[PDB]
């Protein structure tokens, strides 16, 4: 027979091992040592949030797109300011009627955030790797000048630019008669024109005042105030100040610089926290903020929980002794051993430069510890258990007592690397890693107790020779045994668990798909009150980019007209659908239309001395801006007396990078490189090669809105590249996607759920069909402890659920190794069922309970449970709620299925008494 062989080979394998204890021990830890060695030449862990996103992946093809074609996204660093006992105030505008304005909008309030935004403006800090001072001008961005880049044109979006962050302007005040009215018109008023009317360049009061920035873009209310409810701008709760910087690759060493930046930010925002306890209510964050909130605490939870392997080390030693008026050194070889191989198999991949991360040195040593020691006690116990038969060495007999246990060992260790293995197929690289580390971990543990283990428990051995039946076998086993076996309770467990698998079929249907970010950061985290602040006032979400690839002509009228939203423009147009989109912003989530580069094109063609060319002189026809009073400039760049006015194609040619250079100003404010000059890419003759449309979603709260805000917006965008395929001109393989900046992040939850069926129950094929193989497993108890595993699984599924566990790409890695855990609980039960030889079923389940019942117990329990309790008190969100939950919820219903159930359900339908005296 196969399991015959193999158990004969065992015996053969350790009686051998354990005549030469010594060699067997030292040349075994040798390559142990060798591969642990390795963990200082490339240790080297990967701290960004790049080890959150496929590679691979379509989401990470259309960023590599927009970064090739337009340059990264930008970085961000917000400050969201509150005034909560600051109580309401009345006011009469000339223009507005009566209006009531909050607490926090004040002189008092706005001159302290003015003056604090004034010394953010005027940072430094010293580089150690470039000798010289980093300024705020040589990294922040500037949309309107990259060249040169001086202090005040870094964009800076907050209330008071509006007023162009001048103290004497906001101060000002003037004494309108409007109506026969006298009235102070005062800053507020200006404050009210400009939130109705941001792109104004003089103010419709008394004070003619500018609107836009010191920058030269305008700013929108959603930028700069938030709280307030439809368009009353008065009544807002919040202040915000951003301040945003230039992003680059990673290789580059401006990246450097402007992470180095971002330190004194937080440090001066730290200091403006302790000084204003009793003014404002300040919450920040800084784009590299959420990198390193993440794996702070890796280093500062270890030592805590490095006393699990105490705990450990202590249980063996004493649940091992003889106890009668210790084993010692077999606890030290249980914990050497685990804690070998460990190290052993995490400093291979150093080798190989396979990076870690968090998750590798936060649950790797304490879960491999879980299952490292489960086979040592059914190795004990069995060494103890079976009687020297008379006149044989102990060699002898330690080889006897291996050979009938091991092919157990190794279906349990073999079905545990082969989950793990099988379950890091996953895209995530920080799932993927850990699963490796934990499938080799797993493999070199068993090697490693297989050949070391054996020689040192043959040298204690022979130690015993120099210098009852315990109490958990009988003492407790044939006092249990009969209780569980007894009739009334034997029908009563097998309709309750039958009910509890019901309960959770049915309560397994109201999971959550998705892993919030709020659950990732530690309890003592600045971030949280950031990100409470931020779902409670903002009123928009984060930009959206609707990238159009190459292959649309944009040239000819035909083009334009499936673009444009003015008039004669065709119906259903991009623009068009974009702002139909955001009338019902609860099935599409956008909330501010698309600003459209060829509308404000055509908008800036139409002739109102704002394109303009030279009649005669030294320069003929170039260009006459729109900062050019003379008498040469009366020529237009279009014709006039036509209805929808549309370039030809020489003149899209010419006249569109005069658009995308034109500031604007006073007489021309119609537009340019204010908002338009980096989203549109030309070629070297003028050719438009990839363009971009902006808008902006609708504030997404949990993480199940980012994931239908992205199938939102790709739907809408496939329904607009089918329309403007069917334009003549446009080739084939052009499409329109949407880019948002956590579009990498959220892009898995979108076919998680087929992907999590499939692979989960790709495992329990190699599951079942090996057990029948190296076990003496056949048919009926072959596909019973199947079902066993099912009902586990089942059953963690619907407590999940129901405790408020998320199903995500943490969790389906615990449940991949939970269905490679449960064969522990019940191949074990079952083998023992198998072999035995009784009269009747109920007495052939009483002694699989008595024999590898109080084993299991013992060691398969009591092990893991100083190895999961440790990670209850872990300091962060993502170990403390996946890692301890979802664990201890599996060990608890595996021990309650493979020791109440598998026993009641194994005297029913077991398989039948074989001989088997092979
Ligand atoms: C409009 O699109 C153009 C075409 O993509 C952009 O020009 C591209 O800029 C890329 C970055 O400079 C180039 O990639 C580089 O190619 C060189 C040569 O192979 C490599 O050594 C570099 O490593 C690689 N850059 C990286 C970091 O991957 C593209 O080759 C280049 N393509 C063309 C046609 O020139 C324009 O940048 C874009 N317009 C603007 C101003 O953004
Ligand atoms: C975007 O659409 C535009 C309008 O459909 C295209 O512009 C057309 O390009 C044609 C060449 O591919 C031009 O044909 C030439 O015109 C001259 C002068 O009238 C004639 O001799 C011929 O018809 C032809 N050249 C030859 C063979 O001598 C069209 O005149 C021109 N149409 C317009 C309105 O100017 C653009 O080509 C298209 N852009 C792209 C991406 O190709
Ligand atoms: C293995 C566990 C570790 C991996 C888990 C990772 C958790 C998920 C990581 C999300 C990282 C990105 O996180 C996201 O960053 C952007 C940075 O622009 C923030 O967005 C910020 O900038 C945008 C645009 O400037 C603003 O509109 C927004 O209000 C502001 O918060 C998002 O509020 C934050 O949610
Ligand atoms: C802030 O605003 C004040 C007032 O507009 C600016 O001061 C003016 O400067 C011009 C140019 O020299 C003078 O002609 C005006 O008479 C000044 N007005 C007053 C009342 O002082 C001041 O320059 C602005 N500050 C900044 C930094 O732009
Ligand atoms: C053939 C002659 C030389 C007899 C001696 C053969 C012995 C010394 C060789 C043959 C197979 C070898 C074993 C093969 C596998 C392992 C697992 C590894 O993790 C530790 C070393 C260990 C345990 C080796 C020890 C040395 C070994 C036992
Ligand atoms: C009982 C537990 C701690 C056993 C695990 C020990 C090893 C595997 C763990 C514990 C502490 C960890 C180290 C903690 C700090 C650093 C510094 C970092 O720049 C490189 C990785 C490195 C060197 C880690 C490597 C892995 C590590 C050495
Ligand atoms: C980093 C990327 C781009 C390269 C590919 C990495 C992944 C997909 C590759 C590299 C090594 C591969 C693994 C190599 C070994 C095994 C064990 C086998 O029993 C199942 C497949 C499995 C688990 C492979 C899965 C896919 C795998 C993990
Ligand atoms: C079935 C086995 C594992 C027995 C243990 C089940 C226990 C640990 C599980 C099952 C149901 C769970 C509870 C379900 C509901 C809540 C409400 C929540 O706001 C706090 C946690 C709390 C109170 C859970 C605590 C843990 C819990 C009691
Ligand atoms: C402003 O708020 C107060 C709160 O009671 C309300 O009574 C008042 O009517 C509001 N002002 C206007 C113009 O409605
Ligand atoms: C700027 O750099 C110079 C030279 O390194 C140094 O003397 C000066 O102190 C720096 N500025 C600040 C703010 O300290
Ligand atoms: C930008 O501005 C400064 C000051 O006008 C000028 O001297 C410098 O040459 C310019 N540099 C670039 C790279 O545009
Ligand atoms: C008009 O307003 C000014 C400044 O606010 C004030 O000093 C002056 O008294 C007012 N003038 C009249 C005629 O009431
Ligand atoms: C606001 O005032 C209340 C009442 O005095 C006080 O309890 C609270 O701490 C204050 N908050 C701040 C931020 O000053
Ligand atoms: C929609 O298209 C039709 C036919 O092209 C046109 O008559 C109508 O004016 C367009 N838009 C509407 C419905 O106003
Ligand atoms: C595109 O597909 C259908 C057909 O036009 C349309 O009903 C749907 O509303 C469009 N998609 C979106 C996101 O609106």
């Amino acid at each position: 027979s196969t399991h015959t062989l193999l158990g004969q080979f065992f015996q053969g394998w350790g009686t051998w091992v354990a005549s030469w204890p010594l060699t067997i021990l030292v040349l075994s830890v040798i390559p142990v040592v060798a591969l642990a060695a390795g963990l200082v030449f490339t240790e080297l862990t990967t701290d960004p949030v790049e080890l959150w996103s496929a590679p691979n992946s379509q989401a990470r093809s259309e960023k590599a797109f927009h970064d090739q074609h337009f340059g990264p996204f930008f970085r961000t660093n917000q400050v969201i300011l509150t005034a909560p006992n600051r109580s309401s105030y009345r006011y009469d505008s000339l223009l507005l009627g009566p209006k009531n304005f909050s607490g926090i909008l004040d002189l008092d309030l706005l001159l302290e955030l003015l003056e604090l935004q004034e010394r953010l403006r005027h940072l430094q800090v010293w580089s150690p790797e470039a000798q010289r001072n980093i300024s705020l001008q040589d990294i922040c961005y500037a949309p309107l000048n990259p060249d040169n880049t001086s202090l005040y044109d870094c964009c800076i979006n907050s209330l008071l630019q509006y007023f162009q962050n001048n103290r004497t302007l906001l101060l000002l005040t003037a004494n309108q008669t409007l109506m026969g009215q006298t009235s102070q018109v005062d800053w507020k008023d200006h404050f009210l024109y400009c939130a109705n009317a941001p792109l104004t360049f003089k103010d419709g009061t008394a004070l003619a005042l500018s609107c836009m920035a010191d920058y030269g873009a305008p700013v929108f209310p959603f930028l700069a105030i938030g709280g307030y409810k439809g368009k009353d701008y008065s009544e807002a709760e919040a202040l915000i100040m951003t301040f945003s910087l230039n992003n680059y690759p990673a290789g580059d060493p401006r990246l450097a610089q402007a992470k180095l930046w971002e330190e004194a930010f937080l440090e001066e925002m730290r200091a403006f926290q302790r000084r204003m306890a009793g003014m404002f209510q300040v919450t920040f964050m800084a784009e590299r903020s959420l990198e390193d909130e993440i794996n702070r605490t890796t280093a500062e939870d270890l030592p805590i929980f490095a006393t699990s392997y105490i705990v450990i080390f202590l249980y063996i030693s004493l649940a091992l002794g003889s106890y009668s008026s210790s084993k010692a050194t077999l606890g030290l070889g249980g914990v050497a051993v685990v804690l070998g191989a460990v190290m052993a198999a995490m400093g291979f991949f150093s080798y190989l430069g396979i990076r870690s991360s968090l998750v590798i040195l936060q649950v790797v040593p304490f879960l491999v510890l879980s299952v490292g020691a489960d086979n040592i006690f059914i190795f004990v116990l069995e060494y103890q258990r079976l009687p020297r038969r008379p006149g044989e060495p102990r060699e002898v007999h330690i080889g006897r007592a291996l050979g009938r246990v091991a092919p157990s060992m190794l279906l349990c260790s073999l079905s545990e690397a082969i989950c793990f293995f099988l379950g890091a197929l996953t895209p995530m690289p920080a799932v993927r890693t850990f699963a490796l580390t934990s499938g080799l971990a797993v493999i070199l543990d068993f090697l490693l107790q297989m050949s070391a283990f054996v020689a040192l428990l043959s040298l204690d051995s022979k130690r015993q020779e120099a210098s009852g039946e315990g109490l958990l076998l009988g003492f407790f086993q044939k006092a249990y045994a009969p209780f569980l076996l007894h009739w009334i309770t034997r029908g009563v467990v097998l309709l309750l668990f039958l009910a509890l698998f019901g309960v959770s079929l049915y309560s397994m249907c109201h999971i959550s798909v998705g892993l919030d970010q709020e659950l990732a950061l530690p309890k003592d985290s600045y971030l949280l009150d950031y990100f409470l602040f931020l779902n409670r006032y903002f009123e928009v979400g984060a930009p959206v980019y609707f990238v159009t690839t190459l292959g649309y002509n944009f040239s000819s009228e035909a083009g334009m007209n499936a673009i444009c939203s003015s008039a004669g423009c065709n119906n259903f147009s991009f623009t068009q659908k974009i702002q139909y989109a955001t009338e019902f912003p609860e099935q599409s989530y956008l909330a501010i239309p698309a600003s459209s580069w060829v509308d404000d094109f055509i908008d800036w063609l139409t002739p109102s001395s704002c394109c303009r060319l030279y009649i005669s002189g030294p320069n003929k026809d170039k260009f006459c801006p729109s900062t050019v009073n003379s008498l040469n400039c009366l020529k237009n760049c279009m014709s006039i007396t036509m209805g929808s006015v549309r370039p030809s194609v020489e003149q899209f040619h010419k006249y569109l990078p005069w658009f995308l250079n034109d500031r604007p100003n006073i007489k021309c404010p119609k537009g340019g490189l204010a908002a338009y000059s980096t989203s549109v890419n030309l070629t070297s003759d003028g050719q438009v090669l990839a363009s971009r449309f902006m808008a902006y979603h609708k504030p997404l709260k949990n993480s199940q809105d980012y994931t239908e805000a992205l199938r939102a917006a790709r739907e809408l965008a496939a329904n607009i590249t089918a329309d403007l395929r069917k334009v003549p001109g446009t080739d084939p393989a052009f499409e329109v996607f949407p880019y948002t900046i956590t579009n990498v992040f959220y892009e898995q939850y979108l076919t998680i759920l087929p992907e999590g069926l499939f692979m989960l129950s790709l495992c329990l094929v190699p599951t079942f069909a090996v057990s029948c193989l190296l076990l003496g497993l056949d048919l009926r108890s072959g596909l019973l402890n199947l079902l066993s595993i099912v009902m586990i699984l089942v059953d963690t599924v619907g407590f999940m659920a129901l405790w408020g566990i998320s199903y995500n790409a943490v969790s389906l890695i615990n449940l991949v190794s939970a269905v490679g855990m449960s064969v522990e609980f019940v191949s074990h039960i079952t083998r023992s069922f198998a072999i035995s030889t009784k009269p009747t079923w109920l007495e052939r389940a009483k002694e699989a309970t008595i024999s590898m019942g109080s084993a299991v117990f013992a060691g398969v329990a009591m092990t893991n449970l100083p190895g999961i309790l440790v990670l209850g008190l872990a300091k962060a969100q993502l170990i403390q709620i996946f890692f301890f939950r979802l664990n201890l919820l599996i060990t608890l219903l595996g021990l309650l299925h493979g020791l109440v159930f598998l026993p009641v359900i194994l005297s029913y339908v077991g398989p039948d008494v074989n001989p088997a005296l092979a």
